[PDB]
């Protein structure tokens, strides 16, 4: 009857579009190549049917076939547009169907011949998807082929809108192919950017901290031993030290050294730095002279907070303010005007493999953590906490700046029961201390303990393995790197677990599970554990090349995101689960 050409380069050459056409006596040659004018394949054709065709044809020839040219696409055009149609229609959630339809000088915008909506089930693999839609079209074009042959079907324009997707848009799902539809929208849900409308962090943990003085100015902020602060006193104090460091000079992204004990000078010292409009090197006086003196000379602090005790512990290494000293503080109490911003740094931590290496946070890093830690614990101004971990550690940073922000009572935990938990116990049940932070280690112990005070305990840091405790407190177990503030997943502890999970990630973050290929990975496939959103911190102070090694873009995405190292795995309840260091 007439000469077909067959244009197609991911279907075979036995298709049952091809044998229909042959058994209709009609000669179907096959290319599955990019053809020109010349073409030989050109020569005496009627009918040019595409299918899968990976190739652009030129405007010529478009253009002398026109009317003439027919394509199955797998797709309810417009929706699903260009490449892998129905992957996309699965993912994108898009209406499903397949079009045969004419070609034009765009990518799949010719109208309309004929057209049907197709279903995938939930328990369908993207295969099966990928099939049951070629199956239908190819149906469809041996069902219409005589109506579209002798052109009695009206063509019509394809509705506005739809989507659009080219060859490489794939390459981050390509370990996708043999999930479910379930799994594959689980992992969109688990995975996916974040929804429109969110606005970017606007507020200092200062500008939160007085704040909440206003709110709760008589309430017990912090308490050593038999002292204690006000959030009103705390604030004056802190108030009147901060005018005597920005007299001194101290600006935004400013490093200022803290050398004490945990102490109430301690927390006067840090939100004086805060304040004053710098970030705080906290410096363990308890660490070797040698690391004491690398991380001063690293940092870039030019004035150090200390006591006359410590003071000889920098060899002069700074200008050295004395918290002990009535000169050190101003008579000014009140509040100094604002001159930082969010991606201003609040700290510098350090973490030792190598030479220890100074992390920097912001503060929009700092005030995510603590405006998702209050209403995820409930914590009120009634609570109690205590300030356990080492000044120099990021678990100070939970222990002193979330619950300050929940106007609760901080409780100074001084060395005669930082090993003696048992005497710490008893400070715990005596004081009613309600909720804390605990390592892993001392957490584990605790449990030995009897304690009726705690509501709420959260550990982190080594894996945790033991569950069983005296207590009715709530047990939580978290994660997260220095790099990324603090913590980055919270799991509440409800049952034993062989591996407890670290839980979902926190407010304004994602973790992706990644192949070595940076590629996605499906739920319940192992992978590296990266990090991306609010929690990712600024990088390594004085080591570009490391911060660019550790905090990467990725190649298909183009998102900052953080490299652990570490091996991990999503449960099909959403909830991460840690699998060792990659090496």
């Amino acid at each position: 009857m007439g000469r077909i050409l067959f244009l197609t380069t991911f279907m075979s050459k036995g298709n049952k579009v091809v044998r229909y056409l042959e058994s209709l006596h009609h000669e179907v040659v096959i290319c599955q190549e990019k053809v020109h004018a010349q073409s030989a394949n050109l020569q005496e054709i009627d009918w040019i049917v595409s299918y899968a065709y990976g190739y652009i044809l030129d405007k010529e020839i478009v253009s002398r076939f026109r009317g003439r040219i027919i394509n199955l696409h797998p797709s309810l055009l417009p929706w699903n547009k260009g490449r892998d149609p129905v992957f996309w229609s699965v993912w994108d959630e898009t209406p499903k169907g397949v079009t045969i339809h004419l070609i034009d000088e765009h990518v799949d915008t010719g109208d309309i011949l004929v057209q049907e909506e197709i279903a995938f089930a939930d328990e369908d693999t993207l295969l099966d998807c990928y099939n049951k839609a070629n199956q239908a079209i190819e149906e469809l074009f041996i069902r219409e082929w005589e109506n579209i042959v002798h052109g009695r079907i009206a063509p019509y324009r394809q509705t506005a809108g739809g989507t659009l997707h080219f060859k490489a848009d794939r390459d981050f799902y390509k370990n996708l192919n043999m999930t479910t539809v379930r799994e594959l929208l689980a992992l969109k849900r688990l995975c996916a950017e974040p929804k429109r409308g969110e606005k970017p962090i606007d507020k200092t943990f200062h500008q939160l901290f007085e704040q909440q003085v206003e709110m709760t100015p008589d309430h017990v902020a912090v308490v050593d031993r038999g002292q204690s602060l006000t959030y009103k006193q705390l604030n004056e104090r802190a108030n009147q030290l901060a005018h005597h460091l920005r007299g001194k000079g101290v600006k935004p992204d400013d490093q200022v050294a803290i050398m004490l004990d945990k102490s109430l000078d301690m927390i006067v010292s840090i939100l004086a730095v805060m304040k004053a409009g710098g970030a705080y090197v906290p410096i363990d006086p308890d660490y070797p002279g040698e690391r004491i003196a690398y991380m001063l000379a690293d940092s870039s602090a030019a004035i150090l907070l200390t006591n006359a005790l410590h003071e000889e512990k920098a060899n002069g290494a700074c200008d050295i303010i004395d918290v002990h000293d009535p000169d050190s503080y101003s008579e000014n109490t009140n509040n100094l005007p604002h001159v930082n911003r969010p991606d201003d740094l609040v700290y510098v931590m350090y973490t030792s493999t190598g030479l220890a290496k100074g992390v920097m946070i912001e503060h929009h890093n700092l005030v995510n953590f603590c405006e998702w830690y209050r209403p995820y614990f409930g914590v009120t101004p009634a609570d109690k906490a205590l300030v356990y971990s080492s000044f120099s550690f990021d678990g100070s940073a939970l222990d002193i700046f979330t619950h300050l922000l929940a106007g609760a009572a901080l409780h100074i935990v001084p060395s005669e029961r930082k090993y003696d938990l048992d005497a710490l116990n008893d400070y715990c049940n005596q004081e009613g201390i309600t909720i804390s932070y605990l390592p892993t280690g001392a957490a584990e112990q605790f449990m030995q303990m009897d304690n009726q005070s705690f509501r709420v305990v959260i550990t982190g840091g080594d894996v945790l393995k033991k569950i069983e405790r005296n207590g009715t407190y709530k047990l939580y177990n978290g994660y997260g790197p220095t790099e990324c503030t603090i913590m980055v997943t919270m799991f509440e502890v409800d049952k034993p677990y062989a591996n407890i999970p670290i839980g979902k990630p926190i407010d304004r973050t994602r973790i992706l599970i990644l192949d070595e290929a940076l590629a996605l990975q499906p739920i319940g496939v192992a992978g590296e554990l990266f990090i991306v959103g609010e929690g990712l911190g600024r990088g390594y102070l004085n080591r570009p090349e490391l911060t660019a090694e550790k905090f990467i873009v990725h190649p298909q995405t183009g998102e900052r995101m953080y490299r652990t190292g570490d091996r991990a795995r999503f449960l099909p309840d959403g909830n991460i689960e840690f699998l060792g260091r990659l090496d």
